[PDB]
């Protein structure tokens, strides 16, 4: 019993973090097989960051301009390339600790664990979500660039996120492991519009199911609703529209609690139109949307890796 | 910027988790050097759990009754003893992955990371606090017994918690690594009084400092107060009394934000007597007491391990 923001165990990722140094800049890299992946703005001085010509700047750099440290084992770089917004350093040594892994582009609303890192050394781990507007609300200080987000299925690490940027608004932006930014962002020191966010409806409902599994049942009502009627409520409260796909994803939680999906939408409706009255659900006084239905099932059933 | 419940990276602990099997029971153990530590109720059948005679039950067990699995490496048990509420299995093999480590008894209000585990395999990691009443509010399912809580300073793992028990109230109880329960609890299937909890005042204030560091400044008032006057407010709202020790611990955050401790107590006072008005502080609509001042300094300054 109980429900926490739980991250994946990070050991498999810890053995892949290295320090990457080019000119005056240092940030984190990810060392898998004989390749290190890091944000391409490692090649920039602070002057370059207003409008960098990455091609032109990369041309001035050779293999020996890149220092990769893995603890103390200084790796030797024997090849370099830019793929979108990441740099790929070919090193003479495959990582003895390389896990089975996949590069993935996650979808808005999916969650992952972040291993926040500084000078190639892990600092802490926490869970969060790709927002509908393709930002993440993280905890990242200067030097955390190249920290990665990930999921773990059994023994397989799916890397989905590399940190590039704090927006002047205090939220975070970054790329998949191919170097393509999530969202409209670019790797320049400029103000950049995130655009309107929404709340991840299917995740709130899954959290409502988690609450019922743990004995928090007070928001369970006697009303029901329809998908379209609820979607009327969702649009007004800046919630994502709920589709039959979402209803199917929630089927297993529906069945384990015996509360139909549309019935639990009827409770969410009341919570939206009437608030919480200063009560709490699973210890929070707000509706939480950073648990996917899988996150809930994994925690209330106990899946290991 | 940003502030999250952040756990320590768990890799050092992951390499120590093993499965421990005695009779019909299986739970997690912690393998350091040539000794495995696990809850002593591994030797109990479900009948025994109402009022077990642990001495008498342990007498019926020999070295070969204990199966320790570390992945697949079945370790061989060559010695066994009970220390308080833990069992210590002497195994023929020192753990190649033993980290530098200490056993510690933490104090109420201190925090630690839990690596929740099932059948000796890690499931997820999260942060929490030893409550004033010596329970923890965790996420633990059946089979999570023997999961451990810990802190990490540089390269040193301080183990502070081993999970034994979910109370019929849905909260969690357990021992230090010497086998002594935190709190009044015992390892029997009986209803057990946790006793009145309180809120950890010095932790709320540290979180208030974290909020000011991240730009959430709206609760900053123009009033001040005195330690005794504030303590009047604390006692009424079931907050722990604030002492000069706590004020000294907060000195570094006071200095970095330039807000005197007693001034920030004056804001906490207003928040307690008047609530939040449906606004939020660092994304929460409640006062958060599971960040120590060190937790805050480590996150808003970026300490690594
Ligand atoms: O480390 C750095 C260095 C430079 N820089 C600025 C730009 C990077 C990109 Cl690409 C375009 S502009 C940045 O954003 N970070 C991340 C970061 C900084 C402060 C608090 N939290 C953070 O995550
Ligand atoms: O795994 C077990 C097995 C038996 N058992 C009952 C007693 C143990 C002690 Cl000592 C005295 S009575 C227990 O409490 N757990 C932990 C647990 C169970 C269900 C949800 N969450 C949990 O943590």
């Amino acid at each position: 019993s109980g429900f926490r923001k739980m991250a994946f165990p990070s050991g498999k990722v810890e053995g892949c973090m290295v320090q990457v140094t080019c000119g005056t800049t240092t940030l984190n890299g990810l060392w898998l097989d004989d390749v290190v992946y890091c944000p391409r703005h490692v090649i920039c001085t602070s002057e370059d960051m207003l409008n960098p010509n990455y091609e032109d700047l990369l041309i001035r750099k050779s293999n020996h301009n890149f220092l990769v440290q893995a603890g103390n084992v200084q790796l030797r770089v024997i090849g370099h390339s830019m793929q979108n917004c990441v740099l790929k350093l070919k090193v003479d040594t495959a990582n003895p600790k390389t896990p089975k892994y996949k590069f993935v582009r996650i979808q808005p609303g999916q969650t992952f664990s972040v291993l926040a890192c500084y000078n190639g050394s892990p600092s802490g781990v926490y869970q969060c979500a790709m927002r509908p507007n393709f930002t993440i609300k993280g905890s990242f200080l200067n030097g955390s660039c190249g920290s990665v987000g990930f999921n773990i299925d059994y023994d397989c690490v799916s890397f989905c996120y590399m940190h590039h940027m704090e927006l002047p608004t205090g939220v975070h932006a970054g790329t998949d492991l191919e170097g393509n930014f999530y969202g409209p962002f670019v790797d320049r020191q400029t103000a950049q519009a995130a655009g309107t966010d929404t709340t991840i409806t299917v995740n709130v409902l899954a959290w409502l199911y988690a609450a019922v599994i743990n004995g928090d049942r007070w928001f369970l009502n006697r009303f029901t609703t329809t998908l379209n009627d609820f979607n009327l409520v969702a649009m007004k409260y800046n919630y994502e529209p709920l589709t039959q796909d979402h209803v199917d994803i929630l089927g297993p939680l529906s069945a384990q609690t015996g509360i139909a999906v549309l019935d639990m939408c009827a409770s969410l409706k009341e919570l939206l139109q009437n608030g919480m009255n200063g009560r709490t659900i699973l210890g929070s006084a707000l509706l939480e949307d950073e648990f996917t239905p899988f996150d809930v099932v994994r925690q209330c059933s106990g899946v290991t890796f």
